[PDB]
């Protein structure tokens, strides 16, 4: 149109786009600077980097860039691309991306009377300092820092106004609680001004369906199979397997998975907590079961039971648990030899009853144990996933 | 040629690209925009990212591009490069690469009558929902939304044509439904102006022969060859070793292969529910092993079954499996010592009676839960697999 | 120089990059396209990506950058960066790069006569499609794909040179066989114009060596090692333990190794086929073992062996394998008591002798598995394999 | 504003960006280069690559970019976007980056007198040498040097200021001992002339609470495990399975984690040492027990022992141990054939009784050989962890 | 300053970056190219691509950049950025980087004379042969080929000046034996004009002491551990499970590790080789295992042993290994009795000195086979590590 393309002509006359548009130079600039989250896309443990999909809203008034409709009577907007007019050189501070501005530089709609506006989009990636104590049931705080990069606080007074996530779509991993802002003012040792800032925070909460379903839950019923160790009749040769084999199967499993924390070192993950405590239980568990296999396999002339131990296990052990406690001259040389056989039979069925004691001494030990054991774990369990905080809110969103 | 170089020269004389090409600026520009897809390239369920190469195709009528063939009767047809001519600013909204655009920006084609052509190519990774619950005969439905970032309703009159796959190649994993797609018009918190945007949803469907071949036929032979644990003689300590190896193989195939899966929570993938299933089916038959191991190994003098299980074992489970029931003086000194000897073996005979009978006890429980658990395992797959919707039709169509 | 200079000036002077080089504009532009295969840097068969390092080659005649040598005597070509002539938009359809054109603009040459040459390089990456039915045997063919964007038949001649492919570096894994080309005309569903367009199909043939000796070898030995099962004596405990281990070796084998196979359901792939059918040998291989296992650990007591199979197993098994076939009232009641002990050993010597019946059956039954199970993996191998078509040809090739 | 505008006008007028801005220029300009260091974000030992975020703090005095502010009274600091005025090409010498500059090019504050500022953000990837001899209690020094590229002493005579941390943000898994730098003038090949740099040292200890908390403490635990193979009773047959069982884990252990050690030759790191310390005790382990089976299963016949042995292994081990030592012609024939099988059990009690003795020897040496692995592997891991330096340090700040 | 300023002005008047600075056209441009390797920053041998940090030299003399130093008292040398003067088209041929030019564009300086220099660094990845037949004692040889794109003999005669490696950083991985270059003239199909190239040749060792610490000792060890199952004793049922875990241990040793290596099919590599020896050592090891076991569980009932197998496993073999070689009618119807009874006894010790005597010749055949395979594998292992050839340099500069 005639009107638009002269109205054009007429706007970039004598404009220079390095030039802050302000009528008084001694006064500051307004600039309302906002965000648009639409997807949490990824968050890194591991390497602390939270990657978001927004868009950066920011408005101010332009006191070249107006035009009385009258004279020009069709258009009432006009689009300027990167680099031809004045934009404000706001950038995340805080920014991981190996170019530091993510932003996609699109075009700039102006009013007819000088108010601007200016919606870039991108992939901001930023680096948050990401907490794994309370794995997987952590809230995590990211701070999101914008703020102008050569501009103080006399020539660009950044103002802030509240993030928007009406078009926020919900990740399959993360809960968003919520995104405040807050704005403040820095000083630099490079200058005498204020530098201010708007950031904004995101809290997330991390739904703990999967995890509890792939991890806490294969590694428990793991653990109680590794119980039935105790059950397994000493008579029968697999025991010791059956225990190293659970074993290898877990130190295969932790190492395996829970190796997307990162290496940090600020405190101990409650997941790492919790398969050390199943660690030390299995290989106690396999220390009891070496021990249970040397009363077992115990030979009758190595030596008698010691009078303690001996009435310990089979008085207050067998009281507490109840169990069953078992129990001419050639007549002359052939009578001899009949009673020499028979008196090593004797000797046999003693030894035989000495070591049916040790049988049953070894098995009184192992149900001990594996009483012991089983409420030990099951206590402890218990109270690891019940230490880390908002476990129970938790578990009644996700499960409930 | 002459007549090209001087039409050249004509056309771009006092053009501003800036401008919207419209006779009248109180109109708006109407833009036909469709897209031409060519192959669903990858999907990325973990990311929740899809990567497409398809073609935009829009065209608009250009006011100032125009000109009369009789005047240059060679050129009938020219092509601006771009930021040489408007174009409109179609944006992919849900775009998940790093550099918002992904287009190849191309040349341009104008008609002789001012109409025009453009047709860029781009690697577009759209961020699309990703559903696994019914995986992997799950279908997929992502959606692509286009539209213009900085023009509205009154300045760009964004219209829709259907979008073309007669180039498209077929992919060995997705199967295509269509590519349906609809025009709406929606209102932002910046400003009072509709923008008119076309989404293109794709709907494609899991070809399922790679992954039931490689994941679920696996998986079933594994679990059915774990019911190898109640055939073998309990006589061989082999039981609890086949048990063990197959929990643990089976263990490493879930965490190793069932990985790729996203860590969404917002449902139990189907796949994750049947090995869950599979687990549970297994570990249960360790358990039931080392029941049946400890009814074998009994202590004869450890006490005798109750009467009640002795009864119903012996009686009820018999009949319905059809069991087979197995079963001077140096004269008297040496009479009495023969006597004694008799008597032992006497009492070494009963004992190993009832050994006996506590092995076949053992072993009609073994076959009991063999059968059990073999029509557990059948019904839990066979309901777990056709609990899954288009089941049927998918195996139609790959396997058949 | 002077002359260069001079020739400069006046070679750019009235000179539109825009416009196409023709004297007649109705007349179209002749473009010779060629191409220089040098090296097959990567092929994805998991993301169906091709990626090559070759130089285009495109020539063309230019009428405006002509110039009589006798008038500048000391210059004979003259070199054109990007952006400054007219350059033909020649692009590779089939891309799969993230940005479209992976060539690298470099300078054009030009004759004192108007002839033109171009020949970037760039790391070109196309979508062709892979077959890997006759993995690792298999041949594929690779088609790029190049014809201008935005230029039909009417105004640029694309014309084809054989692709030279003298610098070609050979791969080491893959053997090129040829690199055919044709030319061809295809419409749009745009414009009513034909877009002549030049397309260079590859033709590798993967080299065997590696991957006959890493997977192939090493399974079919595994597969040998897990007959031996079949030779263990029953009366040691350790064929489950060996059938079991084979299994989860060969079970973590094809999981780690064969995972670099696309998730494709065209076919299925032959060393899938392979894999399977080893699968099935080992499993049943575990289910004789149970077997034979059950007969070996069978009572006395439990029952005589049913006629048909005893005379069948120790008559025509026999036979045919040659097998051994193995086979004063003091006085008064010490009468009595002796002979109630030789009746009972009696009676134990009878169960011995029926026991060592029972297992002759199981070890005939257990040499009878192993000829067939040894003769039928060994068909099976050997028709799997030479089922895929170029098989003897690629042996004679890698390894002769 | 008219003021703005007119000085922006006046600023620019006959300037050349390409000159150096001095008012003498046989005098060299005064460029005071600092740093700011904000996060070390990724240090690759294996790839011998840190990763850091890093603000350059650059300033100068500008001879042609000067006002009197009593003309312009509003404006007192003018911003130049990249390209319209001189800047130092200070670079990063050991960049491994694709591309080499990774700083992101913003805007230059100026003074009212000419003074300049640049502030250029960037993320530094930068090749430091990595040392993992004290692995992971290792101390790392990686320089970050910063020069002019193509200015020499006499023209840009570089300074420095002190590194600034006050932003720092700490580390999960490294804690910054300083930063400290040097200034020194180095020449070249090339040419003639010093090029003062500036050099910027990065000293960083690794926190090893992760570490060892997820690498010392599993691999420690599991060596003190495997010694529980010289407690199991050898008549029990798990002794080898679970030692070939704790090998394995272990290997399996170090092959999965031990990989992030870059492929370096410099020396042999303290967690390979440790590792072969462990391997090498598990397979002594190993061979010592399957000596003591060898010694367990001894034929009576076979022989007698050496009487060295004999003696020594029971009495001085023994006494050291303290370990318990066990221990008409009718009637005729009939005798004879009783006084036979009464000689038959005498001598088999007489080989029992050998064999027993036997089994003493084993046990006694079993025991003997746990004693002395116990005692080896204790000293041999509190060795290998005090030989690092630092240790007692690093656990001090870490653990307590 | 003012004559900087002047001369800045006067140096770029009438000058065309295009042109090339020659005062006779007719002559050739002689330019002076060498190359300042850094680092050696990573080699793939998977990927054929060869990494590193360099700095490329060129220098030449201009015709049109000079001034009289006399009319310019301050200045002596002048800086142009990229685009402003004429630069050599020096490209890598085979480049490997997704964009062909990977220098990054400095600054150019120029002389008081016309003398120029450039010195642009770059990430450098090109495209080089690995050979991996003596892995990993192999010395590789890759080629860096510089030389002009656009420019042949009669333009641009291109010279050679020796690499410069004074600043270059030692990489831990691989020895630098030096880089040595050669200057060549080529002829391609497009053009009838020599192109005169620069080729370097990087000559890399690799050093072993990582790699023989980390595959090579744990290999040997583990097979010298898989030895240990002929030192068993077959009462214990442990060697085929001791066998079958190392081989199982074996076979995801290799899978996992020398899986780096690239899919080249030239020749096989030295550490294939010797895992493929490891395998069938183990392989055979077993099959021995499976022949002593059947050996050593003989039915004595099965039939007596072949007079050659007998005699020559119990005289030859034993004196070779100097092995022991152990070893009134109430009357008569009491006498028929004890007869029979004792009449058993002897059958009995008589088939238990048939079953001796086979546990003695299987035991034998088990020393026998460990004398051999522990001779085979300590020549086996030898010989292929000393076929490789700089083996013995290898070590003596790595681990002496
Ligand atoms: C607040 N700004 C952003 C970081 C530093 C500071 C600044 C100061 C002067 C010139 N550039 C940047
Ligand atoms: C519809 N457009 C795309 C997203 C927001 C909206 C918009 C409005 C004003 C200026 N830029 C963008
Ligand atoms: C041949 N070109 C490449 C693909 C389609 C066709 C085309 C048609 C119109 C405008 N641009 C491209
Ligand atoms: C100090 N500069 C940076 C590295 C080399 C040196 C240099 C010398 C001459 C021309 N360019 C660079």
């Amino acid at each position: 149109g005639e009107f638009q393309r002269k109205l054009y002509k007429e706007l970039v006359k004598n404009y220079n786009p390095l030039e802050r548009p302000v009528a008084n130079d001694s006064q500051p600039l307004t600039v309302y600077f906002s965000l648009s989250l639409l997807q949490i896309m990824d968050v890194d443990e591991k390497n602390q980097v939270l990657t978001t999909n927004i868009w950066l809203q920011m408005s101010w008034t332009d006191h070249y860039l107006q035009w009385n409709v009258s004279e020009y009577p069709g258009v009432k907007t006009v689009r300027f691309p990167d680099g031809q007019i004045w934009k404000p050189d706001i950038l995340l501070y805080n920014s991981a991306d190996e170019r530091f501005d993510a932003t996609f530089h699109t075009n700039v709609l102006v009013n007819s009377s000088g108010h601007c506006q200016y919606l870039p989009p991108g992939i901001f990636k930023s680096s948050c300092y990401i907490d794994v104590r309370w794995f997987p049931f952590d809230v995590q705080h990211c701070k999101l820092k914008f703020g102008s990069w050569s501009y103080g606080g006399w020539s660009l007074d950044l103002q802030m106004q509240e993030a928007d996530i009406s078009g926020y779509i919900p990740n399959g991993e993360w809960d968003l609680v919520g995104i405040p802002g807050k704005r403040s003012e820095r000083f630099y040792e490079c200058c005498k001004e204020p530098y201010p800032d708007v950031t904004f925070t995101v809290t997330m909460r991390r739904r703990t369906l999967y995890y509890g379903l792939n991890l806490l839950i294969p590694c428990v019923l793991i653990s109680a199979l590794a119980l039935l160790v105790f059950l397994l009749p000493a008579d029968s040769g697999e025991k010791i397997s059956l225990g190293i084999t659970v074993l290898l199967s877990l130190t295969v499993f932790m190492a395996l998975v829970a190796e997307i924390m990162p290496a940090t070192s600020d405190s101990v993950p409650l997941i790492a907590q919790y398969f050390a405590s199943t660690m030390i239980i299995v290989g106690l568990s396999v220390v009891v079961t070496v021990i249970v296999l040397q009363y077992h396999h115990h030979d009758p002339d190595g030596g008698k039971m010691p009078k303690w131990t001996r009435v310990i296990l089979l008085n207050w052990c067998a009281w507490f648990l109840r169990m069953k406690r078992p129990g001419d001259p050639d007549l002359a040389k052939i009578l001899e030899e009949v009673r020499y056989i028979a008196n090593r039979f004797r000797c046999q069925d003693e030894s035989e009853a000495v070591c049916s004691e040790w049988k049953f001494a070894a098995c009184v030990v192992d149900r001990l144990c594996l009483m012991a054991f089983s409420v030990f774990t099951i206590i402890c369990t218990i109270g690891i996933l019940m230490s880390a905080p908002n476990f129970v809110e938790a578990v009644s969103k996700d499960f409930a």
